[PDB]
């Protein structure tokens, strides 16, 4: 059960060490979490909060920040970026 991430999401996964074009959603989500850490987008003082307005991840979410505790914007992003 592989999808192909569209370029902007693919760039993001590759930026977290992913290789290739095809992934399971499990992989996608794991690399996304790693990306947030690699790029230090989460707040060390509020570790469920991600400030992504200056990052490609924000453009994809269409949001400047989100909470991993209530991660609503993620779902549509994945629908739009996974073929
Ligand atoms: C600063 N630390 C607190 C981070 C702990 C990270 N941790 C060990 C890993 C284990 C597998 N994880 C994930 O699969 C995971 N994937 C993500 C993908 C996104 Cl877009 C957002 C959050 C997470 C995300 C994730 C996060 C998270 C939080 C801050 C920075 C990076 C990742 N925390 C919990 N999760 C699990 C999760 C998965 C999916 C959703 Cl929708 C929500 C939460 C997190
Ligand atoms: C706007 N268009 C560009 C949309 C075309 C979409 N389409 C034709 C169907 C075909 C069947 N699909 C799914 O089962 C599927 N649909 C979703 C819708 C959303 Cl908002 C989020 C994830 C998935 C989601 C999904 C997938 C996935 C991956 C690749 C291709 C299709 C679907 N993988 C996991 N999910 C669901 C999901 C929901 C929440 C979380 Cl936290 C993680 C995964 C997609």
């Amino acid at each position: 059960n592989q999808v192909r991430p569209k370029l902007p999401l693919l760039k993001i996964l590759h930026a977290a060490g992913a290789q290739g074009e095809m992934f399971t959603v499990k992989e996608v989500m794991h690399y996304l979490g790693q990306y947030i850490m690699v790029k230090q987008l989460y707040d060390q003082q509020e570790q469920h909060m991600v400030y992504c307005g200056g990052d490609l991840l924000g453009e994809l979410l269409g949001r400047q920040s989100f909470s991993v505790k209530d991660p609503s914007p993620l779902y549509d992003m994945l629908r739009k970026n996974l073929v």
